[PDB]
């Protein structure tokens, strides 16, 4: 098969009170490492855990798009860890090119708390990304 | 059968903020006791529990290896206890000899917290090891 | 059938930092009440709950034995209650006689915390015992 | 399973004219090594060989028993090696504790020759023991 | 089979008003005869007959036990003979050694009459014992 | 069943050049012990072993018989042990009474060597006897 | 699954008259890029083409091995392209670590011509490597 | 098939009282002959015979290992010849290279006698080795 190399990477972070957190090409070790490659993503590992009531939403972004077209949906947490997977279907699948941009926004998560202007309980969310990579350009003498 | 003696031992510990914790030959009562024997391990009992959001990864090490080749994978906790088993397959199975070294690193667990430079909530993880032992050299007059 | 009377009793307690807790003949209302009877135990109801990470082990003791021969095994807790049953099989079944001893140690639980010299979170464990009793000696005129 | 560690050890010796030979806790490397542990035995490997007519009997001893209750039975030898296995059934199974006694007699073999006061031909008998061990007491902080 | 010799013996006696009657090693011809042997019992033949209303209870005793753990149960009689068999199951089966004690109490029967301080009608009870014997130690030159 | 007690005993000895060896009531521990009992035998365990070429024949004797009527048959030995069983059928079964005779000849073995007037190589033969015993006369007040 | 990222890379080269050509960690774009990672290889794509009669042999090397233990076997070419795959089986599978060595020899190909000291016809061979990679160490705060 | 040449060789020797006997690359004609080749072994032919009681144990050694990880197990002999085969399974299979070392220890046998400091009866043991050989490096012009 003319099948290419496939990849899996994980990342972990803390949410915040009034902000969205961006996972860029550079947030994923393997992808960020090369700095000049074409990649695409198919599915996601998302595990969450909150010390106290807290919500999150992982908006996925398509290449060259002003705004996101897909929603993980608002989630809660609690002690027990909660896992949600987000997989795009044909058409929400366009290719990303982070070779020309030092900074690009793939996927990100806005946080959220019900009580107005109140700080988010200590919590940790870990998201793992499954990427498909186009062949490393073999150097052509 | 020329089958040898098999063994099971348990151990419990607390994680830390910026550190990896090593379980050496001496961390397991039965194994550590003899001080001069050849052993091998097949499977593991790993139970975890955190008072608040906390992560762990149990890297397994092969004999005479500079770096580990296998990953339990990043985990979360929460109140409820979480159990993960790590079993090596052929080739990740080499034999250990702690007879010549007072200190040897079998398996260990790095801890981890999402929030930069923040201390790990009180938590306890207990790992149980299933070891296979070569016959006690019968003294030969 | 020459079947005798069978009994069921429950008891609840708190663990401690550096200590084992003994459940004696007198810890069980029905058994302790008579003060002069022969009893035997077959199975156990053990429910646990910890406010924060904490471990326990219920060692079972056989009659006229210096040391215990069976292990419930190290356990964790968390909010959700955890239940473990310990049932002895032939040979771990010998009869107890608390008639001649004011104090006798049937079963007990050592507590345990991972962090060196740290106090146990508030927690409550309840153990229920299923006992078999020999006939009340009918008074013989 | 709450299954414990199981063990296998071998030992070899020469018989004598008017004497019984005792295999104590210390006769078995693994068992003798710890010096403070509870063990039990289930089955035995017994191979024999005599340069000339000679008999043996392996009496098995139960814990805290003045005299043995089971008999391998008188055996002969000859060149060809002869193997007999002795396995106790429920009730002949009590647990041994060699932790408090430096010297304890588990199993032993009296030798025997038909001709009055005549020395035993050169011969070697090897007995292998299959032991079940209770968990190494995990140190409890 | 390494099967040993098995034995059957019978004995007969009269009950009494305020007393228990003990059947010791010496109460059974075959067993009492040797005076230095290890025996065990499996089942019993117990036939009774009373000239007038009278009760009996055959308590069975285990080796090295302060008190009995099993009860034939209170019985009546009448003219017709009544037979009851008492067979111990695993655990109520321990071995007896009457070699070191001139007097040892195996099984016994307390008598009993309903009417306070009244004498027992003339009556005869016969109990037969089925014993298992360990091999006669073959003299070892 | 009105079934009586059955018994099993073993004995070992050395053969000789020009002689027959007699196993009398007193040669069997259990039987010899009582000194006043009626017994009968059904089958035999006969194991042999010779350091060098040697023959044996176990003639069985019936009660009150001048001469034996049955023949084990001439046997050889060699290193490997050889076992032969001799079981009498109806009519070769008469009962023995050693109560009135201090010395009585049950079964015996003549030895034998091919070379005229030459001594028998060192060798040991062990014969085990299976006896049926009539009830111990219960003492009759 | 705890399945890791897998990779595929291709490379092309010219053979020589009296020499072996080494493909090191740095010969494969993806692998060479990171410069500090653990990888393993399972199967190979090897296509060859010679302008005139020429032979090649791809010896595979195991980690920390003085000499190669496996042989693609001598091959010929001709115009038509010839493809051979080399896949190691358990035991020829050890892991490679090129993190500590700038230069390491994975696999290589010696060339070969039948005619003594004659130059190799112009020819091109392309080998593609299928590698398995251990997770990128997630940075642990 | 790219199948290589396989080999079979035999060797015979005498044991000793207090010593282990080493079979090195040079102990096997075919293997020793080349002096510069890579070989591996799969199974063994081991026949033994002792004039009098004697024991042996064939410990197998893996490449670049301080100590052996597998045990043939203690054996007896006697006149009749006894044969035991030792075959390593994946992981106990590493390759040997005796090309760089004049002397290397593959497999060896310690002898053994039950009676303290007593000499071993005359005896002969013959071991046959089944080896797998990597291709003879075809000279490459």
């Amino acid at each position: 098969a003319a099948a290419t190399s496939l990849v899996y990477d994980t990342c972990y972070v803390t949410l915040t009170e009034r902000a969205t957190t961006s996972f860029q090409r550079q947030s994923f070790p393997t992808l960020k490492g090369m700095g000049d490659r074409a990649f695409q993503v198919v599915a996601f590992t998302i595990q969450g855990v909150s010390a106290a009531p807290l919500m999150y939403n992982a908006r996925l972004y398509n290449p060259g798009d002003t705004d996101s077209v897909h929603a993980t949906g608002v989630q809660l947490m609690g002690t027990v860890p909660r896992t949600v997977r987000l997989t795009p279907r044909v058409g929400q699948n366009n290719w990303f090119f982070g070779n020309t941009e030092e900074a690009e926004t793939i996927l990100a998560i806005d946080g959220l708390v019900s009580t107005k202007g109140a700080n988010a309980p200590s919590n940790t969310v870990i998201v793992t990304g499954c990427f498909r990579l186009a062949p490393s350009e073999l150097q052509s003498s």
